[PDB]
């Protein structure tokens, strides 16, 4: 009925939810969101209603959320609580290990050391920690708080049971679970560090800035970080054991009216928001305190479409819930690297993916997905563990937290495996002609492009241009051009040649396709092209036995460079857009090292070693075309220092993709953009 039925967990909350219904009726519409209320006695049972086409929407914390997500009731987030600014939402809280500066241990040696918790029962004084190191516990696990005791020599855990597990208390005897404990809540539990009571203190992000507020004091401390790294105090977003959403709407994942709830509860805060008006305070609890929604609440975020419980709240506090739990463990924890899952992303893919599994005697496993973002989002949750992806993707599986770790080398040498090649060259290339042509006043200029979709015929160049563009007609930059993949009828159309149905036509049919191509669009009607640092030089000195390329000189053309200056092709090196990186096999970050010794093995096995291919596998061999890795794939090769996006594709690459993302929408990264801008 475009009717949004809240389920209230209180008759507080039952009753706000009547007077945020009624006002809403007076301000909205007649044809507009409405709202309903609906009563049930705990949030479980309103997870159960709304799976039950009962309700609609309701308001959790981050456990409650996890419970939502199980079967048979498959609720998703759609709306999310702020509170900071537009610019820091805040919507997230990070759980931290807070430790002081040179301790001595890691993440993964906590054994025997002293622990400092806000509480027992808390999730990130208690339930996330415990829940990561679950597995590192001594058996028998249950009762927990016995198990912890023993992991630990001494502790202070507030509110536990000090009478059959003393040990817990050691830090705090009693263990007082109020103000009274000195070493109670996130201020005690950093005191309970600070006195050197404790090694370490499982707390808040917010926490140290909270209790100490000079930085020359915070500066001896620091967090343990998941890879068993240490980091500085406010590089808590790389450094944490998890992030937590704070308050989150769900509603059911098939069929939940999410557009719907965005636009009440959208209108909602416009009209009675924060100080928005005084007959109504939608983040005030009249009775109650934290009514519907949190009272420190700010406004309200739609959440990303493409998000699912699993990805919003991150692998960590996953893998923490999962474990306290369920409650499994390794029987026959071996320090072995688990099989790799490679991830496929067709029919043809997988089949390759099985008979290279089949011949690597379990070392490779095989997932499939429908498309590449999936995949993306598999190697995220842990459903997968690694996959090859091209510079763009490479792009947005950094963003979605992902790292690569080998690099596709193409290049015939003696040792590949150790020279990871970082690509060719995109250039802008114009004639010596035009001597008023900069990289500035190209707007108003004929281009000529191999195609839409290019990373150095396009995406580089009209992604660094982007600034200049202001919006996201790129067609109108450039007076004239041709761009095979246009529209047909845009500028960017009218100087292609081709026939009538291959005009501006991305193929062997469009005269000024590809790299050639657009270098005759160049040389025959343009002012600039965009290609590669090895396209003039193939295409002079008579290396090109065409009519229209027969006789060309290399000295007649320059290359464009980006602080407005000019040099010849043979300084590509110095004088170019960007460069365009190689396919990069990507993972998450704690399968890095198994990742990156399996395949090595696998490389040996089946890589460019081989000859028959028939009598025996080829890894980089494809029944029909770059199955799993692109085919001229050579070997793969470590990455040293290149271990992030950042760093593999270059400040130049980033840059472009990522302005030209603001008009490509990606689903994945619009939700990877929302945990981590
Ligand atoms: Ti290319």
């Amino acid at each position: 009925d475009k009717t949004v039925r809240w389920c209230a967990v209180s008759e507080h909350e039952a009753t706000k939810c009547q007077s945020f219904r009624d006002h809403m009726k007076s301000v909205i519409p007649s044809d507009g969101p409405s709202v309903a209320c609906v009563k049930k006695a705990s949030y479980l049972d309103c997870i159960r209603a709304i799976a039950a086409n009962e309700a609609d929407a309701v308001t959790l914390d981050a456990g409650l959320v996890y419970d939502a997500y199980l079967a048979p009731n498959n609720l998703k987030p759609v709306v999310a609580e702020f509170y900071g600014s537009k610019e820091d939402p805040q919507t997230f809280y990070y759980a931290v290990a807070v430790v002081k500066k040179d301790s001595g241990f890691q993440m993964n040696q906590l054994r025997g050391k002293k622990s400092c918790h806000t509480g027992l029962g808390r999730s990130a004084g208690w339930n996330i920690p415990i829940g990561l190191l679950y597995c590192d516990l001594p058996e028998p696990r249950k009762p927990l708080e016995k198990a912890v005791a023993n992991f630990f020599s001494g502790s202070c855990a507030p509110c536990a049971d000090g009478t059959d597990f003393p040990q817990l208390c050691q830090l705090c005897p009693g263990c007082g679970c109020s103000t009274l404990n000195q070493y109670f809540g996130y201020s005690g539990a950093f005191k309970c560090l600070k006195d050197g009571a404790g090694d370490v203190a499982f707390v808040k992000h917010s926490t140290i800035f909270e209790n100490l507020a000079n930085k020359a004091d915070r500066d001896q401390y620091e967090l343990l970080c998941l890879d068993n790294t240490r980091k500085p105090v406010d590089e808590y977003k790389d450094c944490h054991l998890a992030q937590v959403p704070s308050h989150t709407v769900v509603a059911r994942s098939m069929g939940g009216k999410e557009d719907l709830i965005w636009e009440l509860l959208n209108q909602a805060q416009e009209h009675f928001g924060k100080d928005k008006s005084k007959e109504f305070q939608l983040f005030s609890s009249p009775h109650g305190k934290d009514l519907l929604f949190k009272d420190s609440a700010h406004g309200f975020l739609k959440v990303p479409p493409r998000m699912d419980a699993k990805m919003y709240l991150g692998y960590e506090y996953v893998t923490a819930i999962r474990n306290l739990r369920e409650g499994t463990c390794p029987e026959a924890p071996t320090d072995e690297c688990k099989p790799v899952k490679w991830c496929a992303l067709s029919h043809h893919e997988r089949l390759k993916c099985d008979e290279w599994s089949v011949n690597s005697v379990g070392k490779i496993e095989c997932v499939s997905a429908e498309t590449t973002e999936d995949c993306i989002a598999k190697i995220m949750n842990g459903e997968a563990d690694a996959m090859s992806l091209d510079g763009g993707f490479v792009y947005i599986a950094g963003k979605c937290g992902l790292v690569p770790v080998l690099a596709e080398n193409y290049n015939k040498s003696d040792n590949c495996e150790d020279t990871p090649e970082a690509g060719y060259f995109a250039i802008a290339v114009v004639k010596k002609s035009a001597s008023d042509l900069t990289w500035d006043n190209l707007k108003g200029k004929k281009s000529c492009h191999t195609a839409v979709g290019r990373t150095a015929g396009w995406n580089i160049p009209m992604g660094l241009l982007y600034n200049k563009i202001n919006h996201c007609r790129f067609d109108e930059f450039f007076s004239e051009g041709c761009a095979p993949g246009s529209k047909k009828d845009s500028s960017l159309c009218k100087l292609c040649m081709g026939s009538g149905l291959n005009l501006c036509e991305p193929n062997n049919k469009e005269g000024y396709y590809g790299y050639t191509g657009a270098f005759r669009c160049l040389v025959e009607k343009g002012d600039v092209a965009f290609v590669k640092h090895q396209t003039v030089p193939q295409n002079t000195g008579g290396k090109n036995p065409d009519p229209w390329a027969k006789n060309l000189n290399e000295k007649d053309y320059e290359l464009l460079c980006l602080d407005g200056t000019r040099k010849p092709v043979e300084e590509y090196a110095n004088c170019h857009l960007a460069r365009a990186p190689n396919h990069a096999v990507v993972t998450r970050k704690d399968k890095e090292a198994c990742v990156h010794k399996i395949l090595r093995q696998q490389q040996h096995l089946f890589g460019s070693n081989v000859t028959d291919c028939s009598g025996n596998f080829c890894l980089f061999r494809s029944e029909t075309k770059d199955l799993l890795f692109r085919d001229d794939t050579v070997c793969l090769a470590k990455l040293h220092d290149r271990n992030t996006y950042e760093k593999y594709l270059g400040e130049e690459y980033v840059k472009a993709v990522g302005n030209l993302r603001k008009c490509s929408t990606s689903s994945l990264l619009e939700a990877c953009t929302f945990r981590r801008p």
